[PDB]
């Protein structure tokens, strides 16, 4: 029916789950209309449509490692939840993961989804081929190996190219991860500091309501003195939660206990599976130089933000290849924005930050809210032309283009 | 707002989640009107309520294992698919879990959850001790050590005796356990071999359509073959209790061994539904009125097999907790997953409460009944003695919603 | 002490008719008692240093309209406080049975009225500021000191001097009040709750003589002890026999102004319970009220919410409220509160701080979860022990 | 989200875009605080609000000229750009336009924006009817022939009396206009020649940097030589390309490709701050003088200075209101604090000459003074009465400067 925040009322005709490889074919080939439906954690319309909404969630949950390579195979419907608990458990993991588990694998490196680290890619990074049902319903693989001009705009794919079925993921041997969360560091900080903190731990996130001169909380993630207590910041006596008045239990242990790399790296645990949200977000992503600038930027418009907003979350992230990934031969430094769910109120205070935020040419995250007009988007991403020609190959009739694609990326 | 099944829109005014137990304290005295509202796997109006809908999802997540007295000190918010991977992880295991883990321990236990297996109890059989929150706002523990005489009552207790915040459990040590799916064993083979089946492994299931001659499936877990010599047939790939609904939901089959946890219920870790598209009833009977009991259904499988997704037939040992839908008698088990209309169901089972009758059948606490309370509270010796345990951690009634008060302590 | 049981020991009684005096005389001295009324029972407000009054301070009394919030002096009576909230046309929601009870007094003991969904006195209270040990002003609120500000209204007066204490206010309201004589005290067992609930206010007056409630007041905002058999009074009443009815506020259902009709106008003991026990309780004391009857004036039952107040008798949890208005003879009385306390001891009974008890500290303790964050915060605010006299270092500070 | 400069941001709920009357009047009826969004080219916090801005870029774009009277019906949102080229092509004209185009009509005649010319109005005065949604949503039509008491109050209203959708202009002939750009004329050539210079072109402009006793640039502007006696494409700005500019060196060209200093095709964000104070012309040369004893604080954060002269009208907060004027405009580099105190400043040295601020552009004068240098002041507060008792049109802006005790 909805979107996970349930601000997108899906106008799909029918929601397909088939049960087989050979049952999705089936639904793909027969219907003029498809967008692939994952987890439901974005707040735009990229995943509506007025046909068929195809679920890969009821397909075999494939989790094959190859001990040899070193790669896991793994059904694209699997969330970062499940998909970690195997990987942990068989003594392998990834290097990171977003903020909550319960995110489909295909869903999040659809759109560019991305953790915190300086020297750690978009959760995309980690794929070396891809196989999907193309719009005719026959197997195709694309794989770095084997299609070097093709593969890096296969990943990062807004769900254009067609259902992926099994991803490819490089693993690293399974790790501990310490959790520390550290409360007020002061603005000004960042101002000379901002690159020795986010590079003090393997993944930091800093959290800021934007009311007044303080950095709320600081996450600092470490792979087995702290920087940010230096510059003032207290660490919290107990467990805690980016956003005022949501309890802390749902979030990772702190506190600098170890535990696995994938009860760790996301801020919520794996138990936590919210059936529902109740916000919004928006997440511009800026080369890494802007990262003070644009702080004072927005700084300078904290006054429209703080109201509507829950937390702001800044990472950073290092650059891909990827030709629509937002961290396309880019170093990154992520302005995040979970608001409360009044999307009128949001629209407005997006339009202006779009406007503070546009001479560090920001690219909007694929699967949060924008308003930045195609043309200024389009222009913001080389490899653009080289995606278009991709999806016109492997999609000629725009099969797996919906409204939203069309308008942001195929469309001329 | 609403129950999984979305069948109960909660009538409740407020929708409380305390972050820590002094926050639950507050909302419980504050409150003249309480009810717990744990994972929503009920399909009845046992956790509505006009007043004070409280959850416990948001207090601190507590698994802390005692290894010198092998138990499991766990919070009444959390689902027995965390508390196992947890329990898994430190080398502990439960004895049995429902059919899919995603349930609120607190009222799993609550209304009589149960596995199948013929020396294994209901899930609440495995709870020594319950700490609460009174209708006052103050802690009280309940142990079978400390309170031999109350705490039998307190488990089982359709949370109408407070707030449940820690639940201590019994463990084992974890084990390895595999399962395999036979099809299409023959109606007539229960006749004279219902009890060498349903110990045919650990835990076993029974799934039939209830459409003509044949049991459309088998469920042999074994902790690390009968029913195949009884003319079902091994399948050769992974399989889901009702047709249509994909294998892939379910736990791995095809006799590999897994952990305990990923083979005693149907549905593995990560299948997580958000909301279900089914009702629910379930009659507990005396094991043996098995045979009799599956007869006097046959007789009304026409009217069943229209309105439903899947039948489930399975063996629970006795425990001695009062509402215990095992209270002191071993059980044959007769489940029915309906398709969602509720107008429908209502009728097929005033008839199911007629033919069954004879066997004074015991409703699941948390899935659909219409049998009154006159005759209901007849099948329960210790309904009197939960009725005082009641009155005396609850005076005023805060707990006790209409269904509550309708079922078991109104006179 | 008002009863007059209580000698106080000390040196120099001082009655401040400054913030600035007071501040001095604090300072100055090495210890100090804050003294209220005298309407305490036991060594409490005893010291052998400073007895310090603030009776004689400005009465202050600033109603901030915005916040619906009033500032108040500690030396003020609940009487004299009343009389102005009301003539401003604001109210309490609750005073305790007599109005000539001082507000710092009343809070930092427990004090209460009865109500299903009323707390103590000191629920009401937001902020206080209070001259330390040092003759500094501290400011304490809720909104400011989350951590802190609970430990702070009911303190025994042994953090410092409460000068002002910032009070949430109501709407001024009307209230009517009817006794019923004799109702049966069966009709507890099944209607406990339904009785206490019958008002805004209800109170339980029985002289523990056979098996009727002698009195039953129903205080309600502007129906089941009539149904159950009690009379209605043709004419006023006193809960005591013998006293006279005009001393107590007006009845016979004549509508009244809040603070004429809350409160009701000798030792006392009070054991406050958790709610659940009222019945089991009541039954307890019948099954003594051969040597409570002989030595009592009258008994009164009420209901009070639970509080998050660390030394609050009704610190976490609904309470029914059990009171004893002894007659003089505290060598008698000390005898039947021993059996009382054994036979109260299941229900974890907390003693009215300000009235009679004989509850040693060591189990006094563990029906306080909050003692060792009370104890924290007095040698934070008064490392020295200025205001810790015999009775706050035996009870709740000495180890 | 912000006015042109980006000096305002916008503390608006919601920013609505109307794409009907029938919408619009529904916007206006629901919501209890408006200001109406033209072209945000000013810069002050008039266009600001905390209820609802409403766009009115979206209605129909009427043109509807009537032959007969020689008047055009005109939607409210067009821009000078679009409704030039339009009346143009008809072969109709309007006396004046403003230094660029793209700015809203309505807009424009709310301020009292003007051009420059001894013969000619500020823009507001080519307007003889609005039809306006009023605060309860209805059409209300004040026109000059139909309501003489109360049309002069109606047209440089600051958008405080409702939503105009329509305006009647009063059309002329289309003409052709050459503009020449002659530099560094003395500034003391002023000092006696002033109204021979003004008076030498249709409009004349004079641009200073306020570095010295030069007037940088002199744009003289003639239907189809004074200032040669006391030549050069160019930009009156130093560092800005003239290619933006509209064509100068005497070449023959229509009115609207002209009378502006802007081409049709610049459309540009912007990168300043504005003022401009219109003082009775009689003290050109007493108050030029009064400039260039402080042009030491000026120059420093000035782009370009613009001197102007405008005929009289009788619109009651006009700054030309019962006066022939001269304009003294200010181009500032943006440093809001660094402008506010020389504003202050140049606001104390013009007291003299009793100066009105335009309306869209910065001004520190405070609001008795301001008010005693209007007349009529008290009749347009019993007109935003009249047609608004409520106040939905009256931001913080209009309520402290015109319409608050
Ligand atoms: C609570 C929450 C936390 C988040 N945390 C983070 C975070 O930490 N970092 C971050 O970067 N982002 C984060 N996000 C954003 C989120 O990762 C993106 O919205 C994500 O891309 C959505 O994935 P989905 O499958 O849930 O959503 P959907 O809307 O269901 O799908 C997203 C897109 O993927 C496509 N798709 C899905 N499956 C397939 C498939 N098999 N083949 C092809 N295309 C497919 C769909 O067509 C659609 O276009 C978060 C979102 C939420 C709600
Ligand atoms: C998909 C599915 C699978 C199921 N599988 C099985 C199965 O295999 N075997 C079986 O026997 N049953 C099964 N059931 C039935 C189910 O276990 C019961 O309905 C159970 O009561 C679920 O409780 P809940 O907390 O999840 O739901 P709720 O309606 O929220 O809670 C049930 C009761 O528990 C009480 N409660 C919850 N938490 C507390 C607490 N902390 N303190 C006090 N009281 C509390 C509530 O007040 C309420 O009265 C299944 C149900 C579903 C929907
Ligand atoms: C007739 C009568 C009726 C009563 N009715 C009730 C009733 O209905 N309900 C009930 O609960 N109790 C009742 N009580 C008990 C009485 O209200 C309490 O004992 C109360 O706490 C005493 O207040 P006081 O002003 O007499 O203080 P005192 O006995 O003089 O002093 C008691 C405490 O107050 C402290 N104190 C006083 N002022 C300050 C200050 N400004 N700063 C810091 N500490 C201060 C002292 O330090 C001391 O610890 C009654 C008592 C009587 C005599
Ligand atoms: C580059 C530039 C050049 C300029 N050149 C000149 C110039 O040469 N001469 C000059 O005199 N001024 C000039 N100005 C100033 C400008 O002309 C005035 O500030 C003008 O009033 C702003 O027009 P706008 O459409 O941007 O108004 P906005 O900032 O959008 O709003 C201004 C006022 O108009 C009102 N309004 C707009 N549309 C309507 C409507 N339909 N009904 C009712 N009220 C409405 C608003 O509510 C507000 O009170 C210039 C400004 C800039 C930025
Ligand atoms: O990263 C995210 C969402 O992309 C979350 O951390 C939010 O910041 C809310 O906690
Ligand atoms: O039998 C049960 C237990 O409630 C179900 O979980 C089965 O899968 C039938 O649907
Ligand atoms: O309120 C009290 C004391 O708490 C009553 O006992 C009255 O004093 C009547 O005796
Ligand atoms: O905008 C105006 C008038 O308001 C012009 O003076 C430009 O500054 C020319 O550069």
């Amino acid at each position: 029916s909805t979107n996970w925040a349930g601000n997108v009322v899906y106008r799909a005709s029918e929601l397909h789950r088939p049960a087989s490889l050979d049952e999705l074919r089936r639904v793909v080939a027969r219907s003029p209309k498809v967008r692939v439906l994952g987890s439901g954690h974005s707040f735009n319309e990229i995943t509506d449509t007025e046909g068929a909404l195809v679920s890969l969630e009821a397909l075999p949950p494939e989790v094959e490692i190859d001990r040899a390579t070193g790669t896991a195979r793994v059904a694209a419907g699997l969330r970062y939840g499940e998909l970690s608990a195997r990987l942990h458990a068989a003594g392998y993991a990834l290097p990171n993961l977003a903020s909550l588990p319960h995110i489909c694998v295909a869903g999040a490196c659809a759109t560019g989804t991305h953790g915190s680290g300086d020297g750690i890619g978009g959760l995309a990074g980690s794929v070396t081929a891809v196989e999907l049902v193309t719009a005719d319903g026959d197997l195709v693989t694309l794989s770095r190996d084997a299609d070097p001009d093709r593969f890096p705009g296969a990943v990062v794919s807004l769900g254009a190219l067609g259902a992926v079925v099994t991803m490819t993921l490089r693993l690293e041997p399974a790790f501990q991860v310490r959790q520390r969360v550290y409360e007020n560091l002061p603005a000004e900080a960042l101002d000379d500091h901002f690159d020795e903190i986010m590079a003090s731990g393997y993944s930091v996130s800093l959290f800021t309501d934007w009311r007044g001169d303080r950095i709320r909380q600081v996450w600092v993630k470490e792979r087995v003195e702290p920087v940010v207590a230096a510059l003032g910041a207290t660490p919290a006596d107990g467990p805690r939660h980016p956003v005022p008045g949501m309890p802390a239990a749902n979030c990772t242990e702190q506190l600098g206990v170890p535990g696995p790399w994938h009860e760790r790296l996301p801020h919520f645990r794996l138990g936590f599976t919210p059936s529902s949200g109740d916000e919004l977000q928006a997440e511009y992503l800026l080369p890494r130089r802007h990262a003070v600038a644009a702080f004072h930027a927005l700084a300078g418009i904290a006054d429209r933000i703080a109201p509507v907003l829950h937390i702001s979350e800044i990472r950073t992230v290092a650059a891909d290849d990827l030709w629509l990934s937002p961290f396309h031969g880019r170093n990154t430094v992520a302005f995040h924005f979970t608001w409360k769910p009044d999307e009128a109120a949001v629209r407005e205070v997006l339009s202006l930050m779009e406007e503070v935020l546009a001479p560090f040419e920001p690219r909007p995250h694929w699967g949060k809210l924008f308003a930045i007009p195609p043309k200024v988007l389009r222009s913001r991403y080389d490899r653009i032309g080289d995606f278009r020609a991709l999806a016109r190959e492997l999609d000629p009739s725009g099969k797996f283009a919906n409204a939203f694609v069309a308008h942001h990326v195929l469309d001329d």
